[PDB]
RNA sequence: UAUUUAUUUA
């Protein structure tokens, strides 16, 4: 992209000051928001960031993306257009076969668009995968069609047939 | 089985 970064997975406790202040050490801010929620104007764990110079938001995603803050583990990247059609494309998955990793479940799900964010969820206890997950991608039209093309399907080599639905 | 709960901001 260009100038105009969206960060996510921000600690609950971290204040807008913080926000601007950490990534006002990167270069010049245009401006920047830690978003929250309209009634109660608690933070909603993402907010943005747009600089001046782009070369800035590239050192940015360079420099804080993986910082390691509280429990959570920060992410940093450029913000596509705001536009309705990148809302509402999360998927729930279910069934998956507990052998599959991350890049196995991406190539899968990639076939029908881009993907923002892959998950598979992992037991605490034993550790071992659940066979459930979430995907998301870029358009809610790629969602869409991800649900119509593997929804009761069999991955690959699976003997059982995965779920896959709107979060 | 709902995520590092929560990726598009008067």
């Amino acid at each position: 992209s260009k100038t105009n970064l969206i960060v996510n997975y921000l600690p609950q406790n971290m204040t807008q000051e913080e926000f601007r202040s950490l990534f006002g050490s990167i270069g010049e801010i245009e401006s920047c928001k830690l978003v929250r929620d309209k009634i109660t104007g608690q933070s909603l764990g993402y907010g943005f960031v747009n600089y001046i110079d782009p070369k800035d938001a590239e050192k940015a995603i360079n420099t804080l993306n993986g910082l390691r803050l509280q429990t959570k583990t920060i992410k940093v990247s450029y913000a596509r257009p705001s536009s309705a059609s990148i809302r509402d494309a999360n998927l729930y998955v279910s069934g998956l076969p507990k052998t599959m990793t991350q890049k196995e479940l991406e190539q899968l799900f990639s076939q029908y668009g881009r993907i923002i964010t892959s998950r598979i969820l992992v037991d605490q206890v034993t550790g071992v995968s659940r066979g459930v997950g979430f995907i998301r991608f870029d358009k809610r039209i790629e969602a869409e069609e991800a649900i119509k093309g593997l929804n009761g399907q069999k991955p690959s080599g699976a003997t059982e047939p995965i779920t896959v639905k709107f979060a």
